[PDB]
């Protein structure tokens, strides 16, 4: 190529083999209710898989975004009991939304989509059990 096209990292890790299986009510609720609701939102699809910098023509994406995150990764982390607590899961959602804000211009369509998803997410985490 005569113009830079970018390249993609391996996707984020989704399992911690050394970590003990510690199931919790909040993590179960995050997987079964919060993530499922977010996944089905009309604006979710761009956030469901890792950014393909090459296919999306975002050649500098991984120059700018040092800690990629997407909902498919979060889903797998929940499934694999990767998180010790709800706060770690919530931090990954936050990384995903803030990545979008970092990379893109405040007025961009993708940013509107992220903001709508983030607003729903923040509502849903008020539901977490004790
Ligand atoms: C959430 C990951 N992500 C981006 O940060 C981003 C920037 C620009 C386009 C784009 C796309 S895209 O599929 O190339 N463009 C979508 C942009 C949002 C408007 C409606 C759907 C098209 C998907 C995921 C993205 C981006």
């Amino acid at each position: 190529h005569l113009v830079p096209r970018g390249s993609n990292p391996p996707p984020p890790e989704t399992s911690n083999p050394n970590k003990p299986k510690r199931q919790t009510n909040q993590l179960q609720y995050l997987l079964r209710v919060v993530l499922k609701t977010l996944w089905k939102h009309q604006f979710a699809w761009p956030f469901q898989q890792p950014v393909d910098a090459v296919k999306l023509n975002l050649p500098d994406y991984y120059k700018i975004i040092k800690t990629p995150m997407d909902m498919g990764t979060i889903k797998k982390r929940l499934e694999n009991n990767y998180y010790w607590n709800a706060q770690e899961c919530i931090q990954d959602f936050n990384t995903m939304f803030t990545n979008c804000y970092i990379y893109n211009k405040p007025g961009d369509d993708i940013v509107l989509m992220a903001e709508a998803l983030e607003k729903l997410f923040l509502q849903k985490i008020n539901e977490l059990p004790t």
